[PDB]
C-alpha cells in the first residue's frame, strides 16, 4: 500500500521538500503519494505549470505532486504531515489540518521555535506529533518558484523516545531515498534547542544592533555572549540537562557565518532567572 504524505505550506521549507519528496514518488510506481497544501496565486501557477518549481546554484527542476490543493480534506488521511506554515496561530493550523490526521498519521513541524511540538501536541496524542528542524537557505520567490541559494541542506526530525519507533525509521529511509539529508537523532530536543538558541540570539543581536552579525562579533562580542550564556541558562534550567561547552559550541559556529526574542523573557520569568540583555533587547526595541 502507498506511503501517504502531506505538506502543509509550500514556502521554502516545505516547498523545497515537498519537491523532492515528489520527484520520487514520480520515479516509484505508486509507492508514494505527495500532497500539497498551497494556496493563491501560488496554487495557481503551480496547477498552471503542473509543478513546483526549484532553482538552486546547480539545479533546476520542476516536481510534479499526486495532488495540490488549498483543501486539506481533498487529501484525506496521510502517514505524514510535514507543516510548513508560518501563516496561522496553533490553534488553527492544527484545526485545518485535522482533515489529513488518522490512525496512522505522524505530524512534524519543521517551523523555527523552541517549543512548537510542545504547542502542537496541546490538542494532539503525544505520539501523534513530533519534533523536527530544518537547515536551509530556501524561499519562495515567485508563484510557484522555490529559490535556494544554496544546495546544502540538514533535516533533522524525531519522536523523542529512546528507541526509533517503526514509522520513524519508516520515515527516515524514505526521506534519504528521496535525497533529503534526514537524520533521526534520539536527543532530538538537543537540535531543536540548538537550532533555537543560535537563531533567537543572531535574530534578537542583528535585529537590535541594526547591523550583520559579523560586525557583531567585532564590535559587540561581551553583549553577543551576554546573549548565548543567557538563552544557555535558560535552556539548562527548563530542560534540566543542556551540554557545556554549549555557549562556545554556538560562540563559534557565528564566527564562519518576533518570539525568538519574546519566547525567551517569558520562560526565564517563570523559571525565575534573570535576563538582564534579552530584556534590554526585547523591551527596547518593541518600542
Amino acid at each position: 500500500q502507498p506511503i501517504k504524505i502531506a505538506v502543509f505550506g509550500l514556502g521554502g521549507v516545505g516547498g523545497y521538500y515537498g519537491a523532492m519528496l515528489a520527484l520520487r514518488a514520480a520515479a516509484t510506481d505508486g509507492l508514494l503519494e505527495v500532497s500539497w497544501i498551497a494556496r493563491g496565486a501560488h496554487l495557481e501557477a503551480i496547477r498552471a505549470a503542473g509543478g513546483l518549481r526549484v532553482v538552486t546554484p546547480s539545479r533546476d527542476f520542476l516536481a510534479r505532486p499526486t495532488c495540490v490543493t488549498d483543501n486539506p480534506a481533498e487529501v484525506g488521511t496521510v502517514d505524514y504531515i510535514l507543516f510548513c506554515t508560518k501563516d496561522y496561530d496553533m490553534e488553527r493550523g492544527v484545526a485545518e489540518i485535522r482533515p489529513m490526521i488518522g490512525q496512522n498519521t505522524k505530524i512534524l513541524p519543521l517551523l523555527n521555535g523552541a517549543d512548537i511540538a510542545e504547542r502542537m501536541r496541546t490538542y494532539l496524542p503525544d505520539t501523534v506529533v513530533w519534533k523536527g528542524c530544518v537547515y536551509i537557505s530556501a524561499r519562495k520567490s515567485a508563484p510557484g518558484l522555490i529559490t535556494l541559494e544554496a544546495d546544502r541542506e540538514l533535516f533533522y526530525f524525531g519522536s523523542g523516545l529512546p528507541e526509533q519507533t517503526d514509522d520513524e525509521v519508516r520515515l527516515a529511509e524514505l526521506l534519504t531515498a528521496a535525497g533529503i539529508r534526514a537524520y533521526n537523532p534520539t536527543d532530538i530536543d538537543w537540535y531543536i534547542m540548538k537550532k533555537f538558541m543560535m537563531i533567537s540570539v543572531t535574530a534578537t543581536a542583528t535585529a537590535y544592533f541594526d547591523k550583520p552579525i559579523g560586525s557583531i562579533l567585532t564590535e559587540h562580542e561581551p553583549e553577543l555572549l551576554s546573549l548565548l550564556e543567557e538563552v544557555a541558562e535558560l535552556f539548562r534550567a527548563k530542560y534540566g540537562q543542556v551540554p557545556d561547552d554549549v555557549v562556545q559550541q554556538l560562540l563559534d559556529k557565528q564566527r564562519k557565518m518576533e518570539t525568538l526574542t519574546g519566547y525567551v523573557v517569558r520562560e526565564a520569568e517563570a523559571l525565575r532567572v534573570d535576563l538582564p540583555m534579552y530584556k534590554r533587547m526585547y523591551r527596547e526595541l518593541v518600542s
